[PDB]
């Protein structure tokens, strides 16, 4: 395969299906990215990621580069490696994570930060993602914290921006890298037309593999989102893969495809599949209440998963209300395999021309 | 199949290899029972379960019976299905876990106990076994407390023994039970010769289709139990099966094979793999100790398990010290391989007439 190559096999209205090829292989789009924040999708095997249909996962640079180290993954062989996830991974580059969970130093050369004193920057970002061995490298940037001012969405995206340029060179300069991943940028400005517009154009001047919809999914809510991506994604380049940052609940990823979104990363099926809620076509559900408790049918009555042809509610519902790993494991396989199926039925849909009907029959569906 | 028969195929010294016909199933003996008190083997599939090896697993009546309850999992179709696991399962009868786990009152009629109020007699320890569906019931048991004085040994001895009968005159009653599970009589006695007498020629009158060595791993250290094995096993019919309770690490399990035993169950390979503690050849490993963070090596090296095939120890050592969920899967996947694959060297053995030289082997290079 290629380094990269992104291919649109079909349209409708603003959704798009296709692929990406790398040379770990093919990226079937829309595509929903399940996440490994610590070199492990949680209670997953990587065989058992993969048999539910992901074809790439997440890794973060925060948290690796704190534990167990970027020089030491390296040392080691790469992520790839020592997870045993053979497949692309896309990293996120630091930075929103940075600001989430860390003490904090913002300067333009970077941010120094409390996990030990630790510093990112755009060459350091890039670099680390290097010694992890990302497919996937996303530039530096600072995700504008919900609600922020003109004034400062726009301070804050100039910087980001003169980031992605740093950035850019940072991951041209490395031949290694350069030969064999991808490098997507990230726009910025808030909720602001005029702001997601500079942004949009600053990105394509430089050139990306990729281009993310940084700052959204941070406290706005749907009804915004959508009024955000509805002017945003067009100011991207439409041939190359638009990718929505930490999207989100199976509503959230419909609507965002029908804006034009093809790449998607939520911890939502994992985490919350840890903390008992299940996703179903008629609406997640929490096994933990005591109605499932003598519940013979599967978590979802349709669900392909090995968990859904094998197991019961009421045995799923014991194991999380025992704070059982089994139950753990469970639940994630069973809403990872509903994420990956979501994400088959928009492919599917829009390569046959009825993604709107699928989008409407999916929604009266789930909120019914 | 039928309902029970134990077939011996070939001895060496007082160790015995062969198998136990089940409607549910074969199980290869001397055999290891993964225990799975809360109707699941702790961070393991059932498949992942038998891929190991394993023939028959451990359920528990007092665990059972509080959470989920004993009639509910009757009601939704007995364990076997609750869980997953088709094939045979040994109950507990309660009573260790009472006295272990438990506030409780004791008398002739059984013991009342805190958990809720809660009862258990020979009587109501065998229905709930029923309502399990257990392949093999145990007999409603005192285990004595080490150390004992022989006064309190002999008068805890002589009640087991009367409520041995009174499980054998349950389980007989009910007809579906007796015709397709087997009950296993408990041995008592503490470390005294002439009460461990007694209770065999007691359990033996009564008439029971295996045998199992109770009142031991309970603080008296591996010396004193294998003394007492040496005596106790010999006193039981040859021509049933021998289970030693609660054994153990796999020298226990070793120096126990070469006393008669054809039975064990632990918590040690489950337990101790959340803990970071996994078993090879050369004696077990904290893996969660410095020196395995950028150790490439497998757990072990000559292991066959899919864990062995795929990670190494710096992986592994880094999932268990970030307490992740998949850490506790694979060291618990490892573990229980490991223990299957020390039961199968020791069948081989037995039927190839070097056992004994196997156990020196294997001693000498676990404790090198
Ligand atoms: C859950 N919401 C959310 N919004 C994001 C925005 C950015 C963002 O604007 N930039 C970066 N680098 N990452 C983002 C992430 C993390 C993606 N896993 C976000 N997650
Ligand atoms: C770890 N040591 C230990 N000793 C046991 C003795 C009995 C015993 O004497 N009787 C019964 N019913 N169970 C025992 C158990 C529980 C087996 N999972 C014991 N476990
Ligand atoms: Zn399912
Ligand atoms: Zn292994």
């Amino acid at each position: 395969r290629p380094r990269f190559s992104f291919s649109i096999a079909a349209r409708e209205g603003k959704a798009r299906t296709g692929t990406i090829e790398m040379k770990r292989g093919v990226i079937r789009t829309p595509a929903f990215m399940p996440v490994g924040t610590a070199a492990t999708v949680k209670a997953l095997k990587p065989e058992t990621v993969r048999a539910t249909g992901a074809d790439i996962i997440l890794g973060n640079t925060y948290h690796l580069m704190l534990r167990p180290g970027a020089e030491r993954i390296a040392k080691l062989g790469g992520l790839h490696s020592f997870m045993g996830w053979d497949r692309p991974i896309l990293t996120d580059s630091g930075g929103y994570q940075v600001m989430s969970l860390s003490l904090t130093k913002q300067s333009e050369e970077g941010v120094t930060f409390k996990s030990s004193r630790h510093m990112l920057s755009p060459e350091r970002s890039i670099e680390i993602q290097h010694l992890l061995g990302s497919d996937i490298v996303m530039a530096f940037d600072e995700c504008t914290p919900y609600p922020a001012t003109p004034s400062r969405a726009a301070s804050s995206m100039e910087r980001s921006m003169r980031w992605a340029k740093r950035s850019r060179d940072a991951f041209d300069s490395r031949k290694e890298q350069a030969e064999n991943a991808a490098l997507f940028g990230i726009q910025q400005g808030s909720v602001f037309e005029n702001l997601r517009q500079q942004s949009a154009d600053a990105l394509a001047e430089i050139g990306f593999d990729g281009y993310a919809v940084g700052g959204l999914a941070v406290g706005e809510g749907q009804d915004e989102m959508f009024r955000v991506l509805d002017f945003s994604v067009p100011m991207l380049p439409d041939d190359k893969p638009h990718y929505l940052m930490g999207v989100g609940k199976p509503d959230d990823i419909v609507g965002a495809v029908e804006r034009g979104i093809d790449m998607f990363d939520c911890v939502l099926p994992t985490r919350s599949g840890r903390n008992g809620q299940a996703f179903t076509w008629d609406g997640p559900i929490n096994i933990r209440n005591a109605r499932f408790s003598e519940d013979l049918k599967p978590l979802d009555s349709e669900c392909h998963c090995a968990v859904c042809q094998k197991w019961s509610r009421a045995y799923i519902h014991h194991l999380i209300r025992a704070g059982e790993i089994l139950g753990a494991m469970l639940m994630t396989e069973h809403n990872i395999a509903f994420y990956q199926q979501l994400m088959q039925k928009i492919r599917d849909s829009i390569s046959e021309g009825r993604f709107s009907q699928f989008a409407q029959d999916f929604r009266a569906r789930y909120f019914a």
